[PDB]
């Protein structure tokens, strides 16, 4: 047997109709208790097993798969998420750790990329598998994706030691610092665009174990809830001018990850690179990422930002580079120079580094 | 004969090393008269042909293509664009609008999906061909993109009746207010997201006539040079205060576009809020576009941002969603409510309404 | 209310192990019944509705969906199927007509694009939905396929009024005639190549009503169970000798797919062009299909397939191109020159014409 | 600089009109001479360069690349190529092996994958890169793939050590054996269905060289010529006669290659399943493939078609599974046993043998 925690935080997975729109939907083991393919009574029942546990039937192979279903209050909708509310589904990984062999978390879509990138650097050392995930139509509408969703989150969960924190949707599962939502409407909602998926499910299972990174059992779980707050992302547009560009950067900011063009450029004129210049003066750090949804920052033009505290954000996710910010901002008693080496490394398989 | 204008303002394309960097590079006319494929020598000395005006050589069937290089100078990393170099652009092609039967505009990739979307509203009952292109590579690179981008913009615009802004690459044609840029490194650059290719090009050229846009020979071509240039994009992101939004959305700012997640969400905290409708209170317009490559701003949650002074995007793109509220801003002695009227709807293909 | 047969005739979705693999599995409808999302068992009481009967829980907009469940037997691994099995199934749908709004088939995956193609020639005229679909993993199995897709059937059967033979996978909805089976393990199993899907499933429900084709309500069903037997396939390789072609047409074949390479070519060696005119003037039709997944079969080349009884099939798959020769050539009292004529058309959305 | 042979057989890349039709046509080298991309007049006088030779201009880094053009004759339509055709081919290699760093065949599409299969098991222990090539449009007409194919086919054995029959096409290098035509009109024809390509060309060439096989510079180059002719591919399909399966199954025909439904299933009645008995006992060897573009052959149903003289294809595709047949059966003093252990094995990267 391999028990799992269950924590719902919201989002749509959960979500009822309430004056024409979508809210947070309480009353989940109720539902779910009640339908065979998320828990089988009869087992349950010939074990006089706890009432608020929930058990799978019996897959192919592996052991069986009991959870326990834990509702925060109250429920969200992700796009009021915060740095805080994922630091608080850290602390209940934390607390509960020793208690159970796997976590999956149900969260809104809108910031399920930011979601899963600051968690996986929050969570130092993780052992065991966090998979996140969701769905674009209710569990309680007849024609959804979350049911298989649900199910497979607890299934990968449940049988293998993925010690990631991951995102499971659509029958793929992602790491979860290199994943971005790419489409608002389909099943079909998420993409790793610069890494392939950790696992696919079909008829078999197929993992990447050359990708999946190694447990260090060794090194115990070192949980940071010193995340800096004050990091911002700032998307360049055609001809953005200094003046606003000196406004967005003012204190109190301490990090932020400009979005630019192509390979990583931006405009040259130089009353812009000025007010850059300024602000890393000031001591302010930043990371330059691609816009673009594929590929990797390089220098090579006369356009290419490069130079005083501009760390390159190679092929990192902005969601990950954001995150990345607030996490080596947080850590105590560093010098900027330090603080930017970190940048520029791979902490958590979220950037590849060249050759 | 069908003569086009060949409008050189810089990119990769023509680009050349210096300092260890790709800078813009001058002299096109000079090597395309070089290369065979650009230029019919034998054709152009049998009809003793201006200096300045190269031929293709016959394709399968059709009219036979000539055209003339205009090489813009300065020359341009397509990261420094502004409005003001996308009106230079449309001024040109309003010059010699009758002149020619068609245009083709070489052009960086890095900003090539804002300047379609300009050029789009700007060039008003557009009647002609204007197709963008533009290369990963540059031509004087032996293994390029390059080659087969241009001769293939040239073709379409010297062959085909399409009276719409495009984008030409990699053996596909893109209604250019539609496309945004996918990839950094492969050919295969760029992306119409809500919207099918315009055109496919193999063994057949295959047209989706069905929705290229249709010649409107009773009105006469109108090009809007007053647009607006105090226009900006917002990207929100999980937590972004209310106090930075504040001072985005200052004056002089008369519009912006919000990118917010999947089908138009934002935070709902209360401050936040407060600071757009304070900035609506001030007469600035706002549109919302999804952070999401694919799909449309749609309401259904307690999080959808709708209200004062708050157009929906649907399915546009930020470089459309961006022009297009340049220009519907530039508009001289409209009401707010007309602009956001304007906004909403479909005026250059860019949006599909449900 | 809307009433629907579901006929179960076999395949992996049913199915149970039994001496290590896989074979077809009996009691469907007792399976069905104590799932939830099957069958309400609250509004079945409260109907006091006929044992045999199942219901759907009710869906956001729409009628309610009823359905009853019909069991072939013996039940069948699909690649055992033929010409007479399909005839069952359509005169299945016949004799019930009447009694129902919709149909949905359960089907191996193996041959389930020789079964679409055959059911959408055999039902002319056809006024309500009828949908094969199946699964990759059986609906007992925890992790599978089925659930989704019988039940993405039903609903779609049971809203909408789609008067095609189709086929309903992985939340797409393809013209039953327009598919092929592409992959042997992924749930994404079918494509259809040449044209897109008649509607997708997401938060929305997304249906091509410029492709779906019209009700003819004036017209009756017609059923063809007049369909000629002796029609085969014949995959061309390279070398393949006349010798073996000759032996393969010879009577009583009547009409042959032939699948040749490419836009459409064979080899050119007399003996094998004389084997092909010696089987024409015995009175064989021959149809040219491309081995290629996409695109048309073409002429252009000194190696293209044409004259003496053979007809283009142009982007018609195999499996349409052979049932539609079963279906033209039992035909009754026609020439041999109108037969051709037949082939050459669209007839139920099998083939774009040029 | 690096020496490269260029062996133009025929095919679309060349053709010509005559009677409104496509046709084979001569005169490669004359028209090459005349394009700047494909020959530096300015380096082959500077250099008093044989006349048969052609230079490429410099590419970005790398040694120069010279080539000269063998053009066969007569020229020919790939639909009309055999066995015969692509010994010849090998043959040339053969003879020219020690002299050239590379070689370049220049093919119709039609049988490419054909070809690109026979040549794989052909040249056995290969050390030099052998890349084929074609285009959906002659060079000659002036909107085409060709130019791009045949100067990237160029450049990839010009500056690469990989030691396979390959194919190049539309910016990919995928391994020959292992590639399927797809498309008869755009200019992606050609896919590798169950392999990754070796190789893509953008701005940069991204090689994957954990896939290409390794030089065995320890053993010589074997060419195998005798290889059999009777072989032949049946496709099945729903209620194929037992009748017409008799008649092509009739001496001489040595080998087959049956394209079965799906996983590797067939119809089970019983007068078939005998006719393919009768013929095993005739000594008939038969591989079953899927007709399926992306299958494994994998048993599990009562349709299975395994036994007597029955080899699994597994993954590979049936233009491999039918050159793989005649090299095999072309191989001297082997018993049918021992045959049918070959065709099981993977020997030159057609086949994945399972998880
Ligand atoms: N607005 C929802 C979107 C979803 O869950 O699909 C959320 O993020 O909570
Ligand atoms: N940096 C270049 C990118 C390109 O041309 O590909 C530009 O936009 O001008
Ligand atoms: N062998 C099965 C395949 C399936 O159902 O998926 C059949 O064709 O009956
Ligand atoms: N029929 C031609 C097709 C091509 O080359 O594209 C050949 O195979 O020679």
């Amino acid at each position: 047997e391999r028990h799992l925690l269950l924590i719902y935080t919201g989002g749509t997975l959960g979500m009822q109709s309430k004056g024409g729109v979508l809210v947070p939907g309480p009353g989940l083991v109720t539902l779910l208790r009640t339908l065979p393919m998320f828990h089988d009574k009869e087992f349950a029942q010939a074990q006089g097993l706890p009432d608020h546990a929930l058990a799978l039937p019996p897959a192919s192979h592996g052991p069986r798969v009991l959870y326990t279903v834990l509702e925060c209050q109250p429920l969200l909708d992700s796009s009021d998420m915060t740095i805080d509310d994922w630091i608080r589904i850290a602390k209940i990984i934390e607390r509960h750790y020793e208690q159970y062999q796997g976590f999956v978390v149900i969260h809104g879509t809108d910031t399920m990329a930011s979601g899963a990138s600051m968690l996986s650097f929050m969570l130092e050392n993780l052992h065991k598998p966090v998979i996140l995930t969701g769905a674009q139509v209710p569990i309680r509408v007849l024609w959804n994706d979350a049911r298989e969703n649900l199910l497979g989150a607890l299934l990968v969960a449940g049988q293998y030691i993925i010690p990631e924190v991951c995102l499971f949707m659509n029958s793929q599962l992602f790491r979860g610092n290199r994943v971005t939502k790419v489409d608002s409407q389909k099943f079909e909602a998420f993409c790793s665009p610069n890494l392939s998926p950790l696992a696919t499910v079909g008829a078999d299972v197929t993992i990447a174990w050359d990708l999946v990174r190694k447990v260090k059992w060794k090194d115990p779980l070192v949980v940071h809830s010193n995340m800096e707050h004050d990091v911002a992302l700032l998307r360049l547009y055609p001809g953005i001018p200094a003046s606003l560009v000196r406004a967005f950067l003012q204190p109190p900011l301490k990090g932020v990850v400009l979005e630019t063009f192509g390979s990583g450029n931006g405009p040259s004129k130089p009353d812009l690179l000025q007010e850059l210049r300024a602000a890393a003066q000031r001591g302010l750090i930043m990371v330059n990422c691609s816009q673009c949804l594929r590929g990797s920052v390089t220098p090579g033009y006369a356009t290419s930002l490069a130079g005083a505290n501009i760390v390159s954000g190679l092929d990192m996710t902005s969601e990950a580079a954001l995150a990345k910010l607030s996490y080596v901002l947080g850590l105590p008693e560093l010098s900027l120079e330090r603080r930017q080496e970190l940048l520029a490394k791979d902490l958590r398989g979220e950037m590849t580094l060249p050759t």
